[PDB]
């Protein structure tokens, strides 16, 4: 079973909140989060209610400090389980310009440096055809994370980003 437990204090202490399903807002049960136990499944956790603000992907495991999930602050108030479609197939299309224009690349593999492999500094639109992916602001899967589990992303705001700054991406196999 997929469930996740948020703790207000590090090393799994203090006020806690259990969750086995998508939760669009748990700020009335939890005001900070400094440690997490993901008992089952892979989860996207979000700084703000309704899956907004900074987001982080957490596979199963125990996280005693929020930096362990690349947290940027000790605030989380929404979360949702990442459900991988069966078969384990992954395919994405990235575009240099918005609304699916500019040069397009289609790949089924991870990319630790978009500037190196495709000679782009930004991604302005994208189409997720199979599987679930993550965009990262920096190379080698670092910086801000963005979950891509939908199909059409016409602008960077469609994946939660305020800029087209994307520089690596990978599949959620975890």
């Amino acid at each position: 079973g997929t469930k996740i437990t948020f703790y207000e204090d590090k090393n799994f202490q203090g006020r806690r909140y259990d969750c086995d399903c998508d939760c669009a807002d748990f700020h009335t049960y939890l005001s900070r989060c400094n440690s997490i136990k993901v008992e089952g499944g892979t989860w996207a956790v979000y700084e703000r209610p309704n899956f907004a603000g900074y987001m982080y992907i957490l596979p199963q495991g125990e996280y005693p400090e929020y930096q362990r999930w690349m947290g940027l602050n000790d605030r989380l108030s929404s979360c949702r389980a990442v459900h991988l479609p069966s078969g384990g197939q992954y395919k994405i299309q990235i575009f240099e310009k918005g609304d699916f224009s500019g040069q397009m690349y289609e790949t089924t593999e991870d990319c630790p440096s978009i500037m190196e492999q495709f000679h782009m500094r930004e991604i302005h639109s994208c189409k997720v055809l199979e599987g679930v992916w993550i965009f990262y602001e920096l190379p080698n899967y670092r910086g801000r994370q963005y979950l891509l589990d939908k199909k059409e992303y016409r602008k960077p705001i469609d994946w939660g980003a305020a800029s087209p700054a994307v520089q690596s991406f990978r599949r959620i196999v975890e």
